C-alpha cells in the first residue's frame, strides 16, 4: 500500500533507520546470487556444522537455500548479506568440515569433479560478505572457555567454549552437550560472560553434562585440566541497550511462512529484545526477538530491495 | 457512555464501594504531583531498590514516572496516593540505599546539590501517604524469618526473610534469590506464614535456592546458621476473604496498556483474589489479581478522579 499514508492514519512513527544495524537496514546492494548457484554453509538447525547448498529461489535481497541431495522439506531462507554461507571451497581453506551431499563420505568429495558432474556454477566469492579474510574478534580464539547463556534455556548460565571462528563471530558452544544448544555471537554479546562472573554476581553456573561432582565445580582447574584459557575479561564488550520503543512501526519477516515480511510494530521491550506484533493479526502471533535479529527491517527494505512487502490485515 | 445505561442493557450491577479497601475507593483527594516533580521510589522490577525518580505524565489520580539517567521504556504508572513512592530525602532519613541517576555512585549524591544543578522541585512532603512517619508492623523486624508463597510459582512455600520496613508494610524477600520474586505487604497477608507452617501443614518447604543438602534442610538449623529469629506465630493475622461475587463490574487497568483503564467484570473468585475479564473482550485476557490490587476500582472512580474510561470491545 503506502507506509505515508499508514502512518498519517495510524498516527504512529516508523523506527528510524539509525536504530537498527547497518547490515538489517542495507538496501542498496544488489543481490547477485542466481538461480542454481552452489555454495556452502551453516545448517540452521546444527549452527556447528557446513553443508553443500544450492540457490533454490531468489526474491528480492533474500534467496531460498537447498541442501544438495537432502528433501526440499528442510529448504530455508537467508539474506544476500548472510555471514552463515560461504563460497565453494571455503571450509578446506578455513579449517571447516564439510557434510557432503546425501551419500557421499567426506572425503569422497571434491568441488572440482562435483562442478563438473553437476554441470553447476559455484556463486562467485566477490558475493559473500563472510569469507575469513577478516582478522578475528579480539581475545576470542578457538579452545578458550567463557560463561554462557544458553538461550534456550534462559534461566541457565553455563560453561562453554569457543568453537569455531569466522570473521567477526565466534561459536559458542556448551561443554559435553549437542551442538544443538550452540549459537553464532560476536564479543558484544549481551548472552557471554568471563570465567568467573556467575560466582562474582551470585548466580549459580550449571558445569558440563555429566561431569563428576557437579556442586564442587571449580574453574581454574576444570582450564588446567582441559589446556585451556578463559577468554580474557577485556575481551567481552558491552552491547548497549537498543533504542527501540513500544509502537515503533518496522517491517519483520513471518515466522509461520518465513518466505513473508510484513507491516509490524513493536508491542514490548527489554535491554536486547523486542516483541514483535503484525498489524491487523492477533497477539497470539506476537514474538519475542534480538534486536540485532537479521529478519526485522526498517520501513522501505522490501520496497528498495524488491521483495514484496505484506500490509497490514 | 454511561454506567447506568450498560447496567440496564446488561441487566448487571456494579461491585458495592464497601467490598474495596478506602485506598481503592477514595475519588475526593487531588493529585497534587505535577510534572517534572522529582521524588524517590522503588523499581516495580527489583522491588528492594530505590531511585530518584521524575513525574513525566499525570493522568486523573494516576501519575508516570521516570528513572532519571534512564531510558523513557523503563516508565511506570502508580496512583497518587501510592505507598511505593517517598519524599526527597527520605532514603536517607530512614536507612535506606539510594541508586543514584545512571551516572552517578551513592554517596556523591545529595539533594541540595542535585536540586541546585537541575533547579527543579521536589514534590511536596504532603502529597505522600508513606513517608515512614507510622508505627512499624506489630512483630515483623528486619532480619526476621518467615514462610512465603512465590507469587510467581504459587505451588510453591519457600523460606523468607524480611529485609525492610516501611509504616505498616514490610518487604518479603526470599533467601539466596535476587529480589525480583520479592513483594510488599502487611501482617494480614494470605501468602505468608510463620515459620513451621508447612510441618504444621503437611506442605512441601522449598529451600533456600542454593542450599548445600537441601533434602535435609531443617529450620532450628538454618535459623542458628544465620542467627535469625523466625517472626512469632501470634503476629500472622490473616485477612478475611474478600466479597465480590460473580458478575459484579468494576474498572481495572489493563496489564498489557498500564496507561488505560477498562470496563470490567469478576469472571471468578478465590478467598483473596478475583478473575477479571474486560468485557467486549476475549477471555483469553482474563487474569487473577489480588483483591486488595491497588488497580481495580470501584465503577465511577475513572469518572470521578478525571481518568478516561475505555468502553468494552
Amino acid at each position: 500500500w503506502s507506509w505515508e499514508s499508514y502512518l498519517e492514519e495510524q498516527k504512529a512513527i516508523t523506527a528510524p533507520v539509525s536504530l537498527f544495524q547497518d547490515s538489517q537496514a542495507v538496501t542498496h546492494n544488489k543481490n547477485g546470487f542466481k538461480l542454481g548457484m552452489k555454495l556452502e554453509g551453516i545448517d540452521p538447525q546444527h549452527p556447528s556444522m557446513y553443508f553443500i547448498l544450492t540457490v533454490a529461489e531468489v526474491c528480492g535481497y533474500r534467496l531460498r537455500l537447498h541442501f544438495d541431495g537432502y528433501s526440499e522439506c528442510h529448504d530455508f531462507w537467508v539474506n544476500a548479506n548472510s555471514p552463515d554461507i560461504h563460497p565453494a571451497g571455503w571450509f578446506e581453506k578455513t579449517g571447516h568440515k564439510l557434510q557432503p551431499p546425501k551419500g557421499y563420505k567426506e572425503e569422497e568429495f571434491s568441488w572440482s569433479q562435483y562442478l563438473r558432474s553437476t554441470r553447476a556454477q559455484a556463486a562467485p566469492k566477490h558475493l559473500f560478505v563472510s569469507q575469513s579474510h577478516s582478522p578475528p574478534p579480539l581475545g576470542f580464539q578457538v579452545g578458550m572457555k567463557l560463561e554462557a547463556v544458553d538461550r534456550m534455556n534462559p534461566s541457565l548460565v553455563c560453561v562453554a567454549s569457543v568453537t569455531d571462528v569466522v570473521d567477526s563471530r565466534f561459536l559458542v558452544h556448551f561443554d559435553n552437550w549437542d551442538d544443538t544448544y550452540d549459537y553464532w555471537c560476536d564479543p558484544s554479546s549481551p548472552y557471554i560472560h568471563p570465567v568467573g562472573w556467575c560466582q562474582k554476581q551470585g548466580k549459580p553456573l550449571t558445569p558440563p553434562q555429566d561431569y563428576p561432582d557437579p556442586d564442587n565445580f571449580c574453574w581454574e582447574k576444570y582450564l588446567e585440566e582441559t589446556g585451556a584459557s578463559a577468554v580474557p575479561t577485556w575481551a567481552f564488550k558491552v552491547r548497549p541497550p537498543h533504542s527501540f520503543l513500544v509502537n515503533m512501526k518496522l517491517e519483520a519477516v513471518d515466522r509461520r511462512n518465513p518466505a513473508l515480511i510484513r507491516v509490524a510494530s513493536v508491542e514490548d521491550v527489554e535491554d536486547h529484545r523486542i516483541k514483535i506484533h503484525f498489524d491487523g493479526w492477533s497477539h497470539g502471533y506476537d514474538f519475542w526477538i534480538d534486536a540485532d535479529h537479521p529478519d526485522i527491517h526498517p520501513a522501505g527494505w522490501c520496497s528498495k530491495t524488491g521483495h514484496p512487502l505484506q500490509p497490514p490485515l
